[PDB]
């Protein structure tokens, strides 16, 4: 038995280039009820979003703060996360939950038959976008950027094998 | 109501109680699969495990450094998730990335009808608790537990609305 969770655990790709189609605003809800379903440590739900459509003015300004504007301009739509300070707890732990959250919409996206790539890179620039886009860094924290669209291609990655991360070897 | 991935998304609770029967080998080594394929940047693959059964005598080691014990002892398999050192290349990232491998591994646990729960109070331990393991905290970096057996509760939680947590609204019709 093949487990379509398992599945699609293993089979979700950073997918950075899209098809011109355009994303529904179900797909996008969708995505995002998956994010706040991620667990946070005292259920303090530190996580903010920022929905931002390729039509939106604020594309170009989220292009000019990364490398990767190429990705950021093909997007049909790009969903920026946050971290509330005033909910947080734990910073390290707060940061985690941040990446429950990520990966949740990634899975969700991948499972909607969309194509997602986690942007990390933009968030060294935060200083600066965050301001640019009108938004208070005092009171949030920029964790990443997810650019998604319709895939246009299949993605591809590697792992190094299970056996080389596990700290002593628990089989026979 | 018709896609899995989005129902296990939706109903993974935290599971702490849990029956005497096994977890198999094979359900650990797919939780393990599950987390090795979250995302990390570069793909770095920073995080390492530790598993530890009940019948390990380390589980007495790992009670005695959390107030949740009643749950460390319950537990047919507990996973130890830690960050490598080495491979950082931001510690905000990596933590992220340490996250969604946590996250796929509970989605994992779920899907195979497992209940299971993350725990991080244990980390704030980890000075004492890491030396006690013969693990070397100037090596590692140690960011979760995950405590797992075959379920003997549902779990309950709550989620603010969507509403509440955007920044601005999206949609046509506000939410
Ligand atoms: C914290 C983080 C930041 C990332 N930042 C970027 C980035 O800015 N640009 C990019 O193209 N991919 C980024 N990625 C995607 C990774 O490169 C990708 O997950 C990794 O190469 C493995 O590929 P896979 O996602 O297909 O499994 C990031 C991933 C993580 C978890
Ligand atoms: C960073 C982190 C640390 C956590 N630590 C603990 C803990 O030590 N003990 C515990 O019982 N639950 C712990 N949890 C579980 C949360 O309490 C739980 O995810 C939250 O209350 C929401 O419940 P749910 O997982 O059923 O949705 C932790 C969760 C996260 C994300």
């Amino acid at each position: 038995t093949e487990n379509p969770v398992l599945q699609a655990i293993r089979q979700r790709r950073s997918i950075r280039r899209y098809t011109d189609e355009a994303v529904s605003d179900e797909a996008v809800r969708l995505i995002l009820e998956a994010g706040i379903w991620a667990p946070s440590g005292l259920n303090n739900q530190p996580c903010r979003f920022l929905v931002i459509r390729a039509d939106d003015p604020r594309c170009d300004i989220l292009a000019a703060h990364t490398r990767y504007g190429h990705i950021v301009r093909g997007a049909k739509v790009i969903i920026l996360v946050f971290l509330d300070r005033e909910a947080m707890y734990n910073e390290v732990k707060d940061h985690q939950a941040a990446g429950a959250a990520v990966q949740n919409m990634l899975l969700a996206a991948h499972a909607l038959q969309l194509g997602a790539v986690w942007l990390g890179e933009i968030i060294n620039q935060a200083a600066t976008l965050l301001p640019a886009l009108a938004l208070d860094p005092a009171r949030l924290s920029f964790e990443a950027a997810i650019a998604a669209g319709h895939p246009a291609q299949n993605g591809s990655s590697s792992r190094r094998p299970l056996a080389e991360l596990l700290l002593e070897e628990p089989f026979p």
